[PDB]
């Protein structure tokens, strides 16, 4: 493989490998080919992720559905083994408008599911040489089969799994065909899940969409959903006991996404802490509803 | 790839071919045929038979009478060239209708050897490596006389006429298609193709797949059969279950869509039993299925 | 190829890395791969930029809002460490009509801030080789993580972060996806902030606009803003004490952007020194700028 | 490095020939090295020997030529004369606009000959490339090379197509090309004495952000009665005219709406029909031009 | 590029190149790029054209003006090298109503003149890849400069030189801009002449129209002009000695173009040879044969 | 190797030497070969003078160049236009022309020419004309040329304007075609451009059928059908039909037989009364 092979990269690959055999002692005496070692640099261990499922608000019906049909069937196959129809999905699509916690769910998936996480990107798959892109995808599925409870995550999956056409490069179409064959094809994988997140679900190819049968629509938050998101965002922050009305802010932030509320919480936090920060810089305060409505527009 | 696990796999795959047919003991393979041997699929790996594919009995019988039986006993199919096994069989249709399931059943429930290459095992950085791999692939097909060279996703496998295509795949275009023309002599080896976009396959390259097997979206009666095989090994109830209603309700559903519908309905039906065991499976009514569909 | 091994480029990369280690001694002993070394040619040190925050007029509320909400939370995290919502923005967009001072703010951000500045141009990112652009962006985010207080500035960001469509090329569709994943994905970045300037905010994709939560509108100058911009532009320039009236010019420059006032000052100063230039050109005292030369280049 | 463009034997010979002329004109460029992309821009270098047209060959436009000299040429090529004030700098871009045929290309050819600046008459064929990201690198090298040859002029004839108004329906590479051109033109890490002179007959098609990058605008409008006579006299220079019958003033009167190119064709027809008797004698084996020769083509 | 890389094209490109060497031996030492080689497929040698200037009727004043103002200044610079204004035009527009012989004049220009004729079409210019059409146009002008006595002919030029708009395609807009820059720009073309035939002159851009200063109006034939067109078309035909009245047919064809008269002769020839056609499957012309198909 | 090309080589052995490119191969898919259609010149009713004129002015000058080599003005026309009210059988004429005339029919529509990329439509048209030049006796039929050869203006799209100009250039330009002939079957002759109407100088007016023409059409369409001797009168049906196209009589003859059939199906016949029961 004429990719990676850097001093930082090879140190990263060994560092993740010593982590993986530490989480699972059965991963010892498992030989990985050279292409599979380059995939190991994309392994995300739970200590890297600082996001807990409790840090995602307003998605508890979706989180419970994520645990009931995706996490527990994969990570606990001993209790779903009474019938062959209680298996994990071949793929999961965390689609929806931008702002809603699709990557929050994937980060919590990387931390609390317990499965090995491969947060692979296009830079680790695309290679300038002829057959290296295909052998990377072959190794990515092969390594995920060796680490049997694995989740392969491709953020912004609408670009990797875009609709096939005559515009497609010779490598990309062959790359997509190789991904299709290993995903749901001959010589089926073990407990390997391809979890994806995207803003444009319709940009994904129909043959790739059929390989993501469990689709989670993380839509824009409602009035109650925004209140739960604002509560988790404003946790570990001193709010006013009487001069704070979180319900009013939730109703006024109609159409606000999760990231929009975070910036609103951020902008209101520096607005509230303007006096304290200026005093500290020259050398806090309970957050009120007037601070949020100052940056708001009703 | 002569890389430890690859070497172990090729030796193990060759060992499996020995017990499958002891006539191959005297046959010797070189290095490039050995690197193709890692793609050999044996029926022990596949767990999908022809009885696992519902809603496809006319196509399965047509598959047997055109590609399977003419290969296994060509003596009785040599009366006419039409009854002989074609050198190219294409399984095409909308995705999720069982093209791969037919390939899984072809690998398992057939006495022929089953080469299952991917495009990763063929393309290589070094010049001439891809041509020698393809040449050894057809040579290995001649050595294993009842062989099937299965190519999933034919659309990207050397089936494209574009100026952006490289010269390495341009000579791979000719090398594969010249050896394909030589496959019509013996007739005991075919190339089986699976695809969901027949428009991407080149018309000048499609003629070398004369046998076409259209696996369309399931009909009302076909979805009834597919729902039946998907729900086997799962215990049901006999009074409050009407699987006929689900078959008509799932309009436009593919086989993969029904498998997800069956899987999701089974999880919701077993939710109470899973909750007990996490910290007997409840009967599967038609209410769980009809909750998932739009009607 | 990596399109970074040019003789001038390699000397530029070594020179920029020497300045980065000189500014931040902790940047030594770190390891830079081949792709990350090419991004070093896009590093902008404060000695390159000659433009200060004091050289931007009319945007004092915006400059103050830039300091308290963007610069100070990023470069002084210990002041902002008491609350977890006091962090620097993951993205900053300086949008508005052209010629109003978005690059002026970006120049002062490069100079008057301790953050390492990566003013990456798009010729460095896109490459003819397959998958080279994705690794370059991955290296650009990787390098910005090594230089922990960092600013990745992309001028005219509406072309990079354009609204995604099926007509987009595969290399850019993966390039935008790679940029999106590293901007806000699983591997959360450190003090990396991506700052953008554009005239077409609506051309930016919705998923990319959400990655630029802090947005500064550098709109067309008002009557008071035009006077402040004219005063800054006419600094180090002799103006007449009685005949010159900056208030009349500022009110008469309705709809004038900051760049339009610079050209108006450029024409007015050229005609003011035309007699002096003709005397100097024949051989090879600047006349003070009055209101008449500014108004004769202007429309009432 | 190195695009498919500027790789032929003819092109490589042109780049080498253009570089020797540049080194001969400016001896300081001998030590200057260039990247493979900057070499391809060298084929677009226009030396004064390639242009046979001077400012004295442009009839009319004398206030425009003087304004071109005092505000564009002299502040650029004589920075020491204009170094007294910082506002006496040369403009970042020049736009010669107006109806076609009035002499915008005449001014650029005269600018290419007797301004003293290195001239890069780039075209869209030299900029656009079929490979991904090469057009951005070509534009980047175009600004890079123009910075090496410090008093440079990058001339883009018909600039309304290169700098067209940006839209969501614009091409992926073209919108990327315009953003890259915008960043290098007026962005951080500003250029030196690089000038971007543009000539077009559709000013309103130019983008607003590109039009603000062309602050010095010259309107080469349709010639007036006195301007038509000055163009007519220059066109009829080195041509025999009748001492009594010819009346140049009268012909200029009944050429209302005639551009400079229309007068050239009128002169071409009048000179050809006056010499037809001489042409017949020469072909088988010129009287002075009169007023009736011009009026037989003119409409009264 | 890739358009001029197919074996049929390269065979034509090679064949067209040698025909220039026999016609002009000085072109043997001139080398060409890949883009320049593609344009060579549009080179029209005089052997391809079977129409001379003698085959054009009713346009003798225009042909004489065509020779005096277009052909001779371009092909005899030494004859005209006494005044700077005695030069070939930068462009020639053969505009008028259809059928009057604008393309026939270009055919005679291709045959009865030694100028290399690049009869480029819009399909040879436009390419699906980015910037290839601009490089093709650059090669088209550069090859014509390497073939110094040259004529670049674009038939139906109103589409190529259409009025520029903000709604124009980006590649088309840059194609027109690249064409205008090379047609009249900093780099002066050497004896390169662009001739165009069109019906919608007003659809041509004003900046493109100034690059076609010499304009020939090939209008509908008059009563006198219809006589020569009829006579030239009816050549190599027995006609009649006393039963033929060409003046009567010419006067009865008001509003008839050359194409209309050509098919009028074609229908009359079929009716006159109607008896001989039946005999051959198993005659002198008459005025009644022409008046039968005519509508008076 | 394509199915159309082997049949073309089998009919004309000289086509084996001729090499084709990709766009010509794309044009090859629209080649109309006489075996897959069954429309016959003798199945055309009421147009026998038009049949004779079409034959003698189109087929024999184009298919028999040895016969017409005596005079330079006996050549085939550049184009042929079949225009008139709809339903009179212009498509019938084109299909029968494809059958009996052995010229390699190229029946393209306004769908194969259009491509989503820049320049591929003009290249497709150029390859269509080049393939027509290669298959020297040929007819390029374009149904509904009012869509293709619409009158030019300043408001047309750039792709369509370039397509029309490039088609005009190949139709009659410097490079003269061989025995290449183009047929358009339109309903509106005024919608065609003046220059495009010029390139179709052989106009054939397929007008509304007259009484004699209506009688011939009714006689032809009633083939393989049982008609009464004295109870059935085709002259009365022909006279009663006023302003009726050939397709209307196809609808009439099918339905009039059906009305006689349904009373015959009820038993398990066709008279002038049965024809005029629905005919008003
Ligand atoms: N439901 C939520 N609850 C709490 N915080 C949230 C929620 N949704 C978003 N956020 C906050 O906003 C940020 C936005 O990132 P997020 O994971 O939502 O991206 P996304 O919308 O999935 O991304 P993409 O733009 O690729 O679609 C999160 O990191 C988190 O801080
Ligand atoms: N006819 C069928 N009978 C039973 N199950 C089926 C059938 N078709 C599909 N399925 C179910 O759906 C799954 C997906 O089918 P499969 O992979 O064979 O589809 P495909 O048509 O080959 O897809 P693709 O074109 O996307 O590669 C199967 O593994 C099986 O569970
Ligand atoms: N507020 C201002 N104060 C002083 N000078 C200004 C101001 N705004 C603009 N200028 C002048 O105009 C130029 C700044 O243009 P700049 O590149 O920042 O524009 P922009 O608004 O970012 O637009 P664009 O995106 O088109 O580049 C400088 O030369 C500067 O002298
Ligand atoms: N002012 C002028 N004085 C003298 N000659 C002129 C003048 N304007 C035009 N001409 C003559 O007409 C020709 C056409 O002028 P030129 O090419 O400069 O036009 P332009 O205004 O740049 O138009 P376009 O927009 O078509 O490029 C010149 O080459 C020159 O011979
Ligand atoms: N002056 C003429 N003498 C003889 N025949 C003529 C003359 N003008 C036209 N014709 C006949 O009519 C035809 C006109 O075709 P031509 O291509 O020359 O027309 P055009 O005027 O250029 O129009 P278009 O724009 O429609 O192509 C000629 O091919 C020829 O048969
Ligand atoms: N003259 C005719 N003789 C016999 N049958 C005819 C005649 N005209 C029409 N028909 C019948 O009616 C059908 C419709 O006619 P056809 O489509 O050929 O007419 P058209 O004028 O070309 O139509 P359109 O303008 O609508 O395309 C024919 O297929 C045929 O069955
Ligand atoms: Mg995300
Ligand atoms: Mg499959
Ligand atoms: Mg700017
Ligand atoms: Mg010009
Ligand atoms: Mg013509
Ligand atoms: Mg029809």
């Amino acid at each position: 493989p004429l990719s990676g092979k850097s001093r930082e990269s090879k140190a990263k690959q060994s560092l993740q490998w010593e982590k993986l055999v530490k989480r699972s002692p059965a991963l010892a005496e498992v030989t990985l080919d050279a292409y599979e070692r380059t995939i190991l640099s994309s392994i995300v261990t739970p200590d890297e992720i600082n996001i807990t499922f409790q840090d995602i608000g307003g998605l508890d019906p979706l989180i419970s559905d994520l645990h009931e049909s995706v996490i527990y069937p994969l990570m606990m196959p001993e209790v779903y083994s009474n019938s062959p129809l209680l298996q994990a999905p071949s793929g999961v699509l965390l689609y929806g408008p931008p702002g809603c916690g699709k990557t929050m769910l994937a980060k919590a998936l990387a931390k609390e599911s317990g499965a090995n996480f491969i947060s692979i990107r296009m830079s680790s798959i695309m290679d300038k040489w002829y057959g290296e892109s295909n052998k990377i995808v072959d190794a990515m599925f092969s390594l995920a089969n060796k680490l049997q409870p694995c989740i392969i995550f491709i953020d912004q999956i609408d670009s990797f799994l875009r609709e096939r056409s005559s515009t497609d490069h010779e490598v990309t179409a062959t790359l997509k065909a190789e991904f299709m064959t290993l995903w749901d094809g001959l010589l089926n994988n073990g407990r390997v899940m391809i979890i994806g997140a995207t803003n444009r679900i319709n940009d994904i190819d129909d043959a790739f969409l059929r390989r993501l049968p469990k689709r989670f629509l993380v839509s824009l938050p409602g009035s109650d959903q925004r209140y739960k998101i604002l509560s988790v965002l404003l946790k570990d922050t001193k709010l006013d006991e009487d001069e704070f009305d979180l319900q009013l802010i939730a109703d006024n932030t109609k159409g606000f996404s999760g990231s929009d509320l975070k910036e609103l919480c951020r902008e209101a936090a520096l607005d509230a802490a303007k006096e304290y920060i200026k005093q500290k810089r020259q050398l806090i305060r309970p957050l009120k509803t007037k601070d949020f409505t100052k940056k708001l527009r009703m």
